[PDB]
């Protein structure tokens, strides 16, 4: 149920987001190429889903790669403003779900995303405290899938 | 191209554009919905594109509706993020200009958003303008359709 998962989100976790995304936040083109390209390099068996990206090896080059990477961060700010309104959470994370069943992603394949995130949280200071926070708002769009 | 339609925006549209958002994009449950359903009202023949988010009649309390709505008001934060970058604004552009080739969109069609922005902006006191200076961001997404 996406209706228990997002009731998860307890007044620590929130904070712990939010704290978070002010830093991570604030270079969504950098970050966001940093999040996927790490995602390419740790789970390969996932690149052959983008392959309207193109080539991702090149990275920040790829004009593609970098659009999506763009936006792939607004959908996170998206997420962070609606935390207030468990009912407004709910319908967008929804409607991202609906764009990855369209692409036959898993609940367990999103969640292979879990690791760059930790990964790109680390290099900014961030440790397993707020690894964990994102992994439990990563778990609301894995209950819609 | 949508690089000269981007690179041609000028700091005095650019300022109209990020006052006027500054508002607009204040409530984006509420702008969002007003914009999706003025475009029902206005160009009913739009409304079987959205056959995916059920009766659009129900407004707000249309969770699918609601999403949608939401999550577009973040395109637009994207593309107002973007604006002293041009190589940026293109590659996010393009990003959404497929969305909508994919759904079989026009640049016509594309531009009948132009009505509703207009009345969205005139409800909170924004002139013409303003309402040309959107139409001119319209006009790069347009480019590339
Ligand atoms: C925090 C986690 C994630 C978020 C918020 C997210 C967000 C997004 C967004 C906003 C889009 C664009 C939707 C569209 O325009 O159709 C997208 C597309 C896509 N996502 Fe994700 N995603 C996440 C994780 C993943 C993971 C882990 C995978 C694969 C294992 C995945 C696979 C895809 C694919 C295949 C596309 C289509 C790319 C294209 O052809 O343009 N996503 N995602
Ligand atoms: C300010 C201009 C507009 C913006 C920023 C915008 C943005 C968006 C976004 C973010 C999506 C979701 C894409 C996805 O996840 O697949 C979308 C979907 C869509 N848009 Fe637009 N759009 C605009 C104008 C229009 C207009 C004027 C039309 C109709 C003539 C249109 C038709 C569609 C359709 C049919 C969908 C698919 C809805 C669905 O089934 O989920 N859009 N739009």
């Amino acid at each position: 149920s996406v209706y228990d998962a997002a009731a998860q989100l307890t007044a620590d976790v929130k904070k712990d987001l939010r704290d978070s995304w002010k830093v991570i936040g604030s270079d969504k083109k950098g970050n966001g190429v940093a999040v996927m390209t790490t995602l390419f390099a740790d789970n390969q068996e996932t690149i052959g889903y983008f392959k309207r990206l193109g080539d991702v090896s090149q990275g920040m080059a790829n004009d593609k790669l970098r659009g999506h990477s763009i936006t792939l961060m607004y959908a996170l700010q998206n997420f962070i403003d609606q935390l207030d309104n468990p009912d407004d959470l709910v319908c967008v994370v929804e409607k991202f779900a609906v764009n990855h069943i369209t692409r036959k992603i898993s609940a367990a394949e999103f969640g292979k995303i879990n690791g760059p995130i930790k990964k790109v949280l680390a290099s900014k200071n961030f440790g397993d405290k707020y690894a964990n926070a994102w992994a439990k708002l990563v778990a609301v769009v894995q209950a819609a899938l």
